């Protein structure tokens, strides 16, 4: 299951990793760089997957929800508009995530984190800033490893979390991206950020694959590296995942 021959060149210049597991059997299908796989880091926008489960479970959104933009610039042009739960997921609209956390509230988020067994469960935010409610998952206190993300994703698709079944399937639906070359279906989510107080970038791309073979899988592509001042780490993590998945017979 060592796929280093293919994955190494794709992750050159970074500390990267890749994991692919069969969702039903938990069999490891492919791995690159287990040491990086075990290292906890900020989930960044991949935390939206957890927030989506919470929001649907708590019945504060549905698929017809329109998140209303406040007309002020949010940093990225794609963020400067109304959104749906689908486009929230697709474009990692951070202000929607923050609207959602403020609505659920800290203690209830902590309770969900405990139910999800999610990473270090540290939602305290930045030292001395009391900003955890709206920043904890963004290069801050909350950390989770690629291996932990695999098992979280596995729980989701197997309905082994104490949330509404619809909350799970609406969130999965809203992750759908495309089909791959052999028609396998890709459901995924990016996240990226700079490491606090450093120049390093971290990136993720993770999710589900549903094969016409019948098999379902969960995967995680993640990296950390000095890639300059343009945040491209999730672009790279995504690219790499798709390249690697298309080489496989799933
Ligand atoms: C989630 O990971 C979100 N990332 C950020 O908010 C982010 C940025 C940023 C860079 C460029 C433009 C806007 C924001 N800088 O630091 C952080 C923590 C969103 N998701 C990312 C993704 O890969 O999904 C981005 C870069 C698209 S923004």
């Amino acid at each position: 299951t060592d796929i280093s021959t293919v994955a190494s060149p794709l992750f050159e210049g970074t500390e990267g990793c890749f994991l692919l597991y069969d969702a039903s059997t938990n069999a490891e299908i492919a791995q690159f760089n287990k040491a990086k796989c075990a290292t906890q880091m900020a989930p960044d926008s991949t935390f939206d997957i957890a927030l989506s489960l919470m929001a649907f479970d708590a019945e504060i959104i549905d698929q017809k929800t329109i998140f209303k933009w406040d007309k002020t610039p949010k940093g990225m042009e794609i963020w400067n508009s109304n959104h749906t739960p689908k486009t929230w997921m697709q474009f990692s609209v951070v202000w929607v995530s923050q609207e959602i956390t403020q609505k659920i509230g800290l203690n209830k988020i902590k309770n969900y984190l405990k139910d999800f067994d999610y990473g270090n469960q540290d939602f305290s935010g930045d030292k001395e800033r009391n900003n955890g409610l709206t920043e904890a998952w963004l290069e801050s206190s909350l950390k989770i490893s690629p291996e932990e993300q695999i098992q979280f994703l596995r729980k989701i698709i197997n309905h082994n979390l104490p949330v509404k079944n619809s909350a799970i399937e609406n969130t999965i639906e809203n992750m759908y991206l495309q089909d791959l070359d052999n028609s396998t279906k890709l459901y995924g989510k990016t996240g990226a950020g700079f490491t606090a107080n450093r120049t390093l970038q971290n990136g993720w791309f993770e999710g589900f694959i549903i094969s016409k073979s019948g098999h379902k899988y969960v995967f995680v592509s993640a990296l950390t590296g000095n890639l300059g001042s343009n945040l491209t780490s999730s672009i790279k993590a995504k690219k790499n995942a798709i390249t690697i998945l298309n080489t496989l017979n799933l």
